[PDB]
């Protein structure tokens, strides 16, 4: 007593908060598709696990299934997506969710502008943001392999914090935690989560198992 925990903040690019600001503040009513996206980057990054995996079978001694787990919690107002793909290291989450992002989120904007529908978002690499149509604030905990376990954080006030995870061992993944916005508890609701995971995803090629207590 007492245990110290190092925080680092960090700046979105300019182009990412700009573009998450749009997000969290649209009133677009097909607000769904929030899940789609984040079930399809947790595709992808199963995919790259099983990919390396092809060469080097002991990169699935962390977790050797392969799929991605809905867990809706009525009591703090969460919906988290769970999967055990690749999982990131720091230098990733910082790259990919605050300054990689900057191109997809620039092209993304000029095509918002140009009419394109905000359904569109996952074409540009960007889909992740799609989060803060239904979240007011977001938690990303992974785990990737030879790397300790690492939780980001953002209420899109135009930075994101990075700090090592104090929390239970994932084995290998990404946990994705929603923070909903009081107006969008709609989707802790089972009969809603089954209904647009069969509209938006059923063709995913790994197992989604939606959890209720
Ligand atoms: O919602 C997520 C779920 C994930 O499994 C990961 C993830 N785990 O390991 C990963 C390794 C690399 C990346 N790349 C970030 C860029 N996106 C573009 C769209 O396809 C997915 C990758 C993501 C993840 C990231 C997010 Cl944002």
């Amino acid at each position: 007593q007492p245990m110290e925990e190092e925080v680092e903040t960090f700046a979105f690019q300019a182009e990412i908060a700009q573009l998450m600001s749009l997000i969290i503040n649209t009133f677009y009513s097909n607000k769904e598709i929030f899940l789609r996206e984040l079930i399809s980057n947790s595709s992808d990054a199963l995919d790259k696990i099983r990919y390396e995996s092809l060469t080097d079978p002991s990169k699935l001694d962390s977790g050797k299934e392969l799929h991605i787990n809905l867990i809706p919690n009525k009591q703090d107002r969460t919906l988290t997506i769970v999967d055990t793909g690749i999982g990131m290291t720091k230098a990733d989450l910082i790259n990919n969710l605050g300054t990689i992002a900057k191109s997809g989120t620039k092209a993304f904007m000029e095509a918002l502008q140009a009419g394109a529908d905000i359904s569109m978002i996952g074409q540009f690499g960007v889909g992740f943001y799609s989060a803060y149509l239904v979240a007011e604030k977001v938690t990303v905990i992974t785990k990737h392999n030879d790397d300790e376990q690492y939780a980001w954080e953002s209420s899109a006030g135009g930075s994101f914090t990075v700090r090592t995870d104090t929390g239970e061992p994932m084995g290998r993944g990404t946990k994705v935690i929603l923070h909903l916005k009081e107006d969008q508890t709609e989707y802790l609701e089972e009969r809603r989560i089954k209904e647009i995971v069969k509209k938006h995803s059923q063709f995913i090629g790994y197992p989604i198992t939606l959890f209720v207590e």
